[PDB]
């Protein structure tokens, strides 16, 4: 229905920094005339909803790849109470972008010590 979001997820403890790499997108529904869309995706953490991040806009496409990764200054022992949201938007240039449909992380539900890197379904906001 909404679309399909591939991304992946570490922790640098160098930097202190939470890693969230946006791979690609599949099936996104259209938004625009000519049966496609202007998709990126904003990438930020809960309940922090100023420090945010937005990947390049890949217009008229429905099948996007980004390949982007962001970083989020966090401390390890602190990330369980965050919640990390990726959304996937409609740019426009000229009026307010319409969310397309996101997937939401609870940290404290994330082992960083095996793989994280998943396709998963796109939910409504
Ligand atoms: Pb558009």
């Amino acid at each position: 229905k909404l679309g399909k979001l591939q991304y992946s997820l570490d922790y640098d403890f160098q930097n202190n920094q939470l890693l969230v790499g946006i791979i690609q997108a599949a099936e996104l529904p259209a938004l625009d005339m000519g049966g496609t869309s202007d998709p990126y995706v904003k990438v930020f953490l809960l309940p922090d909803k100023k420090k945010k991040f937005e990947t390049k806009v890949h217009r008229k496409t429905l099948n996007p790849v980004f390949n982007e990764q962001f970083t989020f200054k966090v401390p390890y022992s602190e990330l369980g109470g965050k919640t990390l949201v990726m959304a996937v938007y409609d740019f426009d240039r000229f009026s307010k972008h319409d969310i397309i449909g996101e997937f939401k992380v609870p940290m404290n539900t994330v082992d960083f010590g095996h793989v994280t890197e998943e396709w998963r379904d796109l939910q409504s906001a």
